[PDB]
């Protein structure tokens, strides 16, 4: 049984994205009565089977609350990894420890599950309209809207712009990194000839195995997939040399991933296994962040950032994207509460209650991120578990939370009383 929508809020939404901030802010309308279409630029969902990501305990039970199928959709695809073994650049070992949430989050791939979540949309009837570029952001008293392919003009109650890093949304609604992570993913077979490389394969039939290196401005992990058949691999660097009037397209090479592990004393194990990659299937990308902006909403109130076009995080949290599903839940959830008459306050009321939660979590990975590339061995040899993979974040429910606090938080908008935000830590620091 697919769940039921409820009474039609009379709020249309235009929904910009289709990855998890959109699709979530979608699919939340929808059941919540809203009139939801969904714009997305490219015309299928992208399948990298290198792209693995965690969803948290905290985004998977969201994600459940929209159908139970979901859950028998998604368990092939789901990891049975359960400990990382962190290493330094000598390549000597640290310690084991288990990946967040206990085993209650989701380990799996990104194109699968957004697949999963674009046709479960579908089945719900969501308007979905792939191949629609958006641009030209506009807004008016009463209505906001977006330009579709330079062509189509369209216009509704408020727009929940979810188009990532490269948002041009946030350029739009404000007028106003050095960093690089190769990624790629590999069969096995030539690489369990080599013997310099065929360790990373044991165990792996039993378990799937994760191992990460950390040390001198360099970070590399590698997972092991389906019985130790397959592999994927992230090497996180400072971005490749560019000239001043140099060409402007991508480029990407086995060999500048070797070279940028050549410094480690322990290069060896990790170079055998990456050296055995095919050129087709490396990327890398810069890696977009920017600190926190003054405010995600637009001045006539109507259009409104989520997902990484408001809070980009620095790859070592494990949250950008159940943040971003946190993000499209309480903007759908904030809408329904306040009503047609009423939508920029929802979007103003979903801002203070996302903003804060976001925003540690944002500066907590830039503080993380200086730790992991940089660390002091003294501390870690110490004490190991600073290095190693938090219930406020992990046990939260944006939805139920967004419930308890709206009126107070309305009331704190317009000025009747103050707002004490309970989804952050007190004195709040991740
Ligand atoms: C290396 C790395 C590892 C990560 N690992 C994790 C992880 O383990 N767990 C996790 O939760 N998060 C992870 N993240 C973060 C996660 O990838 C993002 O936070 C999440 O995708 C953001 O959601 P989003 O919906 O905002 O953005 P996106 O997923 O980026 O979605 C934006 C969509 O908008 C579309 N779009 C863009 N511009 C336009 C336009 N003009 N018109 C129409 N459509 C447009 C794009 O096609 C894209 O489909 C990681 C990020 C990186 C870089």
């Amino acid at each position: 049984a697919l769940p039921t929508p409820r009474a039609p809020t009379g709020i249309s939404v235009i929904v910009v994205g289709l990855g998890f901030g959109g699709l979530t802010a979608a699919i939340e309308s929808h059941l919540r009565g809203h009139s939801v279409i969904l714009l997305e630029k490219v015309t299928k969902v992208k399948q990298d089977a290198g792209d693995a990501i965690v969803i948290g305990p905290n985004a998977v039970r969201l994600i459940k609350s929209w159908g139970e199928q979901l859950c028998e959709e998604i368990e092939p695809h789901l990891s049975n990894a359960t400990h990382a073994e962190m290493l330094d650049h000598h390549d000597r070992f640290i310690v084991r420890h288990e990946l967040a949430g206990r085993g209650k989050g989701w380990f799996t791939n990104r194109g699968r599950l957004i697949s999963i979540l674009y046709e479960h949309a579908r089945k719900l009837g969501i308007d979905i309209r792939l191949g629609s570029r958006v641009t030209k952001y506009w807004e008016e008293d009463g209505r906001a809207g977006v330009i579709v392919n330079d062509r189509e003009r369209l216009a509704a109650d408020c727009v929940i712009c979810a188009d990532g890093v490269h948002s041009a949304a946030r350029a739009w609604l404000t007028g106003q990194s050095g960093w690089a992570n190769f990624r790629a993913h590999m069969t096995t077979e030539q690489l369990a000839k080599d013997p310099e490389a065929s360790w990373v394969l044991q165990g792996t039939r039993e378990k799937d195995r994760v191992y990460v290196w950390f040390g001198d401005g360099i970070n590399l992990a590698i997972m092991t997939m389906k019985r130790g058949q397959e592999l994927a691999w992230a090497l996180m660097h400072t971005d490749k040399f560019n000239a001043h009037e140099s060409w402007a397209g991508g480029r990407a090479s086995i060999d500048d991933a070797l070279a940028t592990l050549s410094p480690w004393p322990g290069r060896l194990r990790p170079s055998s296994v990456i050296r055995h990659t095919l050129p087709e299937k490396l990327v890398d990308h810069a890696l977009i962040y920017r600190p926190p902006l003054d405010t995600w909403v637009s001045a006539g109130g109507r259009v409104m950032l989520i997902g990484d076009a408001a809070h980009p995080y620095f790859p070592v949290v494990g949250q950008g994207g159940s943040q971003a599903i946190e993000d499209g839940v309480v903007v759908a959830t904030a809408l329904e509460l306040a009503g047609k008459e009423n939508v920029p306050l929802a979007l103003r009321v979903a801002e203070k209650i996302r903003y804060p939660r976001a925003t540690v979590i944002q500066l907590g990975s830039s503080t993380l991120q200086e730790h992991l590339f940089w660390p002091d061995w003294e501390a870690v040899a110490k004490d190991p578990s600073v290095f190693a993979f938090p219930e406020w974040i992990l046990g939260h429910d944006c939805r139920e939370y967004t419930h308890q606090v709206f009126d107070t938080v309305v009331r704190a908008v317009r000025g009747e009383g103050e707002y004490i935000p309970r989804n952050i830590p007190a004195d709040g620091a991740y």
